[PDB]
């Protein structure tokens, strides 16, 4: 271990910008060292699996749900002592939620009207239980397919329900929680024809008066891929819809390109240096779009807890501490953006 305590807060260094925010799984709550880091550095945590419809739903009974919800209320609760926020991930998602929740006791699918009014008991349930403690929640995920024609990904709950089901996820959880944020969230926010769907979306929600409030972008992003320009462009049209705020979500930074045959055991120094670059151009774009921009929260701690790893079955360093938790150039070029 090489925790430097004496650096710079990345959270209080960006005090007048906004909200820096880290996911987190369970194990890091109660590790001293994780603990102590997380606090220094970050006043937003994110579960990275344990609020998801596969953590919190425990079975059926004939006519409703049952939870288990001690390790969520485990991550609300630090938050709520420490007093930084939580963002609740995710009420909707084609992935991380049971095959089991779609279909009845016996195993058939269910019918639309009863997918939908337990859709409405489950947010009602978990968005209710922690009312007016969780800050935004990412009401839904990953909704748009820019391969189909209509723009919507063709999931169990499109199958079953048409797309109505984004707009009455939103409905409900402003029911269960009117103070919380909520948003829409989902990644490749850079991908031309994704962008439109997406904006077009939320637009048309916003419209009729669905109680929509944001746009989070992942952020998967890689050391070529988008461009800073081009991540712009999204804030400056998502943000274009009246009351449509931005989160970034889940930002990390692979080393490689997508579909690429390099493999690193360790992080070339110089694309280390252009990641700390690329961090740095974006979040001195962020900055200036702080009215808009409210929180960013990176996928990760530092690099070994990075999901990329064990996704695709390379080492990579996408975050801003390494492994030791020493702070990497990327570090060092983000606090001074």
């Amino acid at each position: 271990k090489a925790p430097d305590w004496s650096i710079p807060s990345l959270c209080e260094s960006y005090k007048d910008d906004f909200i820096i925010g880290v996911a987190i799984p369970a194990r890091c709550l109660s590790n001293d060292t994780d603990k102590r880091m997380v606090l220094k550095h970050f006043n937003s945590i994110t579960a990275e699996n344990e609020m998801k419809p596969e953590s919190l739903l425990a079975g059926q009974t004939s006519t409703g749900l049952s939870y288990r919800f001690s390790t969520a209320d485990a991550f609300v609760d630090f938050a709520s002592t420490n007093k930084i926020g939580i963002r609740g991930h995710t009420l909707v998602w084609h992935n991380q939620t049971p095959d089991w929740f779609f279909k009845d006791s016996n195993g058939q699918r269910l019918s639309k009207d009863a997918l939908l009014a337990r859709l409405k008991q489950y947010i009602y349930d978990v968005v209710g239980r922690y009312k007016g403690k969780v800050y935004a929640w990412d009401v839904v995920n990953e909704a748009i397919d820019e391969n189909q024609s209509d723009g919507y990904r063709r999931s169990t709950w499109y199958e079953i329900c048409g797309p109505e089901y984004i707009e009455k996820a939103f409905i409900w959880a402003h029911e269960a929680d009117p103070n919380a944020k909520l948003f829409y969230n989902d990644y490749n926010t850079e991908i031309s024809k994704k962008r439109e769907f997406i904006y077009n979306m939320v637009k048309n929600l916003k419209s009729k008066g669905i109680p929509i409030h944001g746009i989070g972008m992942q952020c998967h992003i890689n050391v070529n891929w988008p461009s800073v320009s081009e991540i712009e462009n999204s804030i400056k049209l998502f943000s274009s819809i009246p009351g449509i705020e931005i989160h970034i979500t889940e930002l990390d930074m692979s080393l490689y390109n997508y579909g690429s045959s390099e493999n690193y055991s360790t992080p070339p120094q110089d694309l280390l240096q252009k990641q700390a670059q690329k961090y740095k151009e974006i979040f001195t774009m962020l900055k200036k779009y702080k009215n808009v921009v409210k929180s960013v929260t990176f996928w990760g701690l530092k690099d070994d807890y990075s999901w990329l790893r064990s996704f695709y079955g390379k080492n990579d360093w996408p975050l801003l501490f390494f492994e030791d938790y020493s702070a990497k150039p990327a570090y060092w070029a983000v606090i001074e953006a």
